[PDB]
């Protein structure tokens, strides 16, 4: 829940890779199979 | 829930890759199978 | 839940790689199979 | 949950690698298979 | 849960590597298979 | 893609929970952002 | 992709929990951001 | 991708827990950010 | 990718716990951030 | 990727615990941040 930025100046490459990931295959903060008696 | 940006200046490549991901295959903050007695 | 930034100045490469990861295959803070008697 | 930054000045390489990782294959702070009698 | 930074001045290399890791294949602070009688 | 069954004999509880899940928040076998040159 | 079964005989509890999960927050076998030159 | 079974004989408990998990917050066999020159 | 089984004979407990896990917060066999020149 | 089994004969306890784990918070066989020149 935050801003993504990628701004380019003069750049030269044969190949380049940029990858951002905050949650991939995640269950962060999840509640699964919880139970309570009362 | 935030701004995505990608602005290009003079750039030259054979190949380039840009990828943004905030949630892919995620259950963040989910509640599954919860139960309460009262 | 925080800002990502990558700004380029004059740069030259044969190949370059940038990769950000906060949660990949993670269950941070998750609750699984919890139980309580009362 | 904190800001990522990578800003480039004049730099030249044959190849360069930048990699940030906070949680990859992690279960930090998770609760699994907990049980209580009452 | 803290800021990452990497800012470049004038630098020249044949190859360079930067790698940050806080948790990779970790179960820090996790609770697994706990049990209590009452 | 397979049969689900749950048959009950004489059973008594204060509370009970049964939950089956094959894919929840999943991208199994998916192809995303693929590319080919020829 | 296989059969699920749960058959009950004479059983008595204050509380019981059964939970099956094959893929929850998973990207098993997925292809993301792939690229090829030719 | 295999059969799950749980069959009950005469059993008595105050509380019992059964939990099966093959993939939870997993990226098994996934390909992310791959690249090839030709 | 294999059969799970749990069959009960005459058994008595105050509390019992059974938990199976093949992959939880795992990236087994995954490829992340790979690159090739040609 | 192999069969799990747990079959019960006549058994009596105040409390008992069975726990199987093949990969929890693991990156077995993973490739992260690899690079090649050609």
């Amino acid at each position: 829940d935050a801003e993504f930025r990628h701004d380019s100046g003069y750049e030269v490459h044969h190949q380049k890779l940029v990858f951002f990931a905050e949650d991939v295959g995640s269950n962060k903060g999840a509640i699964i199979g919880l139970m309570v008696g009362g």
